[PDB]
């Protein structure tokens, strides 16, 4: 700390993270880069592979929305108690990552033509973490052990627009709609989904959702 | 340990892994999928993803290239010495795992109609790690500090398949030039290249390169 970041003024791939230094009680700056402000190309060629977000915390500079999870996770303690925790941790996020990857594919590459396919395939792309729930505790705490992890956050978020991509799609998924339910009733985190910060927030670029 | 990797008759996704695990003076187990046991169909209904490479060390299976790749890491010691080390290994192999998404697509989805696009796009996607090496020692040792790490054998096969893809696409970057032939130089390593074991394995699945 203390924490910025730097993206553009949707939820997109800092969604998560901004949900984690929330509900930890963390305070962060945030710089807007307007679409305008990207066009001019200066910040762009400063970043690393040419995107964004782009996190600053104390004296180091990050790229990639995992990366700055994993960082904030290995310092804030949100990484599983141990390594067998902290491999679930992990499987867990690549598969958030591997379903947001077609998420964002369908809102930037076709919404209108695969938005039916992508919903009909949704349900067994859901599955792997309803049943990763279910062989933890019962699926009454997290997904990893009795703590939360950073894959925690970006899994909810992932749960959050797909809410709104298909509404009730979870309605087959009694645990991770409970989940969902769990999580976002946190103290600090629910003020921060209920903030102007974050409701005023478009999800995406583009506009589609 | 002991290691069991259970994949395709292939390198994709177990390259790098691979020779992380023989570089490291590591032994480990084949259990060779074949197309036609996939299609049998239980193995794919047991794998957390319904994909491979699924991987067992000890008591411990695991799913996702990645999440195996950082598991090595954290338990072999080779995830950078601190936690700025530590990021900047996952910020390089984020980086690997979004250009391996690309020629993945590419491979599997239009080789043919895209790979004059991706040559031509590639310089580009590559400069980010040339750029990253320069900054360490003067890209001289290792890519993250003085050590090896888990990314350092994800990226090597990265650049060794796009050699193949596009010949010379390293002429225009000396620094990842020279870093291939250093880390191909290392005895353990070297060793696993030049085995039947690797050499007799097409790089993917669908006969193309």
């Amino acid at each position: 700390p203390p924490y910025t970041v730097v993206y553009f003024p949707v939820r997109g791939r800092c969604a998560a993270l901004r949900m984690l230094l929330a509900d930890q009680g963390q305070s962060w700056k945030e710089e807007v880069v307007t679409v305008e402000t990207w066009q001019e190309g200066s910040l762009k060629a400063s970043c690393l592979y040419g995107q964004l977000p782009k996190f600053q915390d104390g004296d180091l500079t990050l790229y990639q929305s995992n990366t700055i999870l994993r960082h904030l996770g290995r310092t804030l303690g949100l990484y599983g108690k141990d390594q067998q925790e902290a491999a679930l941790v992990d499987m867990v996020n690549d598969g958030v990552e591997d379903l947001r990857c077609k998420y964002i594919s369908l809102i930037y590459t076709n919404y209108e033509a695969g938005k039916d396919d992508y919903v009909k395939a949704l349900p067994g792309q859901l599955k792997p973490f309803e049943t990763l729930l279910s062989q933890n505790q019962g699926g009454k705490t997290f997904i990893v052990g009795d703590q939360i992890s950073f894959a925690a956050y970006n899994l909810l978020d992932l749960l959050l627009i797909h809410e709104v991509l298909a509404p009730g799609c979870l309605d087959a998924f009694p645990l991770l709609s409970a989940y969902v339910g769990r999580l976002s009733a946190r103290p600090k985190l629910k003020a921060f989904l209920a903030s102007p910060e974050y409701v005023n927030l478009p999800i995406n670029g583009n506009g589609k959702q």
